[PDB]
């Protein structure tokens, strides 16, 4: 049984596929390119 205390400072723009942030939204979108049409396996809980 572990506790939270996991995660320090999280940007308002993060990826759900792998888990990455960006200084801007535009950038984030570009990244998704690696996921788009690339073994897209969405999570179960959200
Ligand atoms: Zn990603």
């Amino acid at each position: 049984g572990s506790s939270g205390s996991s995660g320090t400072g999280e940007k308002p723009y993060k990826c759900n596929e792998c888990g990455k942030v960006f200084t801007q939204n535009s950038h984030l979108v570009r990244h998704r390119g690696i996921h788009t049409g690339e073994k897209p396996s969405g999570p179960s809980s959200g």
